């Protein structure tokens, strides 16, 4: 049928999963005859399922979460994502002014944003006091020192979901962004040129952290967002003192604490400055979640994504996901102190880089994440991380 639309998101459980049920329901009420069939897919499975399904756009989902950056671009150039420039509502155009750029390719708009999620450090303020850290580290070396203190207090300083590859890679990404100059960074990413010394230097800085042995012991088998022993789970239950992550973090943590209530002592702090690096200080990096429409889809799918962008639904999104909504007016309803700081950093950044693996695409992103994990497991070098990107870059 025609007024029936398949819809894929990655809110696996909890309020987030329920939020989408609720949205579908009240969408169905406002557009009679329409039925929304939902698939809630866990994040690490999502790319695979989306790309298998979209080989046949006719038999794929009508509305789906985007993979972001070059990965969205890869779908556009395959004709798996419909052009929404002349279709997004005026409410979206007005309210998602700053966030729509993440969804814009070749001047054309390809999705509706629901959230913006910068990265940084999320930490236990309680575990920090117990170890003797009264102030958050403004530099990398201070951070590595704070990890030593935290280890001595007999807690795992850093939770790391290395089994999922990307969470470990985020350390690398952040180091490269601080080490490389904005122009070398911007050119490297866009040209797939990884020859500059800032790319090896960053890995060296990451190997330093590795040598400190300050991760949770099972980091190699630790996932990011699955279970109590996932890296968010370790942070949520005060088994580790900090994690490097996107601003989806409070909502994730909230679903992994004993009472499924927000992490009482949660704090945020920007990824520190790095001595000798030439990156624009306080450079932001992060994500923008948005929803794409199947090129082979009907008007009902268009009205659905526009529905997402309406202020009330975005405010509800913010509460359900404990995140920053895309809609600037809906950001009013944000109360979490850590998320407040993140908005402060957001409202004064000159730019935000997308996640590096997202920016570089599937081949280069995957080869990069694996390589970083390999070095961390003592089967790779900072030089090998570079090698790997270069080798995969050959394919395009
Ligand atoms: O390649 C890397 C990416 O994969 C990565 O993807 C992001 C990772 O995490 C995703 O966050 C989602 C968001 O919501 C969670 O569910 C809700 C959380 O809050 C609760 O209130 C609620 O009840 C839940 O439904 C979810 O579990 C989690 O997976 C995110 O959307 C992705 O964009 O980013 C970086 C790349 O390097």
């Amino acid at each position: 049928d025609d007024k029936t639309i398949t819809f894929w998101h990655n809110a696996s459980a909890g309020e987030g999963r329920q939020y989408w049920e609720n949205l579908a329901k009240s969408f169905e009420e406002a557009n009679p005859g329409t039925k929304v069939e939902i698939q809630a897919i866990q994040n690490e499975d999502f790319a695979g399922k989306l790309q298998t399904a979209m080989q046949d756009p006719a038999s794929g989902p009508d509305v789906f979460m985007s993979l972001g950056g070059a990965k969205t671009k890869e779908m556009i150039d395959a004709g798996q994502v419909m052009d929404l420039t002349d279709k997004i509502s005026d409410t979206v155009k007005t309210d998602m002014k700053t966030t729509l750029s993440a969804a814009t390719f070749d001047g054309k708009v390809y999705g509706v944003p629901v959230s913006v999620e910068p990265g940084g450090m999320w930490y236990s303020k309680d575990l920090f006091k117990k170890a003797g850290v009264s102030d958050v580290p403004a530099t990398y070396e201070e951070l590595l020192a704070d990890a030593k203190k935290l280890k001595d207090s007999g807690t795992d300083a850093i939770a790391l979901g290395a089994k999922d590859a990307w969470p470990a890679a985020h350390w690398y990404y952040w180091l490269v962004l601080r080490e490389c100059s904005p122009e070398v960074y911007d050119k490297s990413v866009q040209d797939h040129d990884f020859s500059n010394a800032c790319w090896v230097n960053a890995g060296k800085k990451l190997q330093e952290l590795k040598d400190l042995k300050v991760f949770n012991d099972g980091f190699l088998t630790t996932t990011a967002q699955q279970g109590a022993n996932s890296s968010a789970g370790l942070l949520a239950n005060h088994k580790a003192a900090m994690e490097l992550m996107g601003a989806w973090e409070p909502g994730v943590l909230k679903d992994l604490t004993p009472d499924q209530k927000p992490m009482a002592d949660l704090g945020f702090f920007a990824f520190p400055e790095v001595a000798g690096g030439e990156g624009e200080p306080g450079a932001l990096m992060g994500g923008v979640t948005y929803f794409c429409v199947n090129p082979k889809a009907s008007q009902t799918s268009i009205d659905f994504v526009n529905y997402m962008g309406e202020k009330k639904n975005q405010e509800d999104y913010a509460k359900a996901f404990s995140t920053i909504p895309a809609s600037e007016p809906a950001r009013a309803v944000v109360t979490d102190e850590s998320l407040k700081q993140v908005i402060e950093y957001l409202d004064k950044a000159p730019s935000m880089q997308l996640w590096m693996d997202t920016a570089l695409g599937t081949n280069i992103g995957n080869a990069l994440n694996a390589a970083v994990v390999n070095m961390l497991s003592g089967q790779g070098s900072p030089e090998d991380i570079v090698k790997a990107m270069q080798d995969a870059a050959q394919k395009g």
